[PDB]
């Protein structure tokens, strides 16, 4: 957390 968490 979509940086790919």
């Amino acid at each position: 957390x979509v940086x790919x968490x």
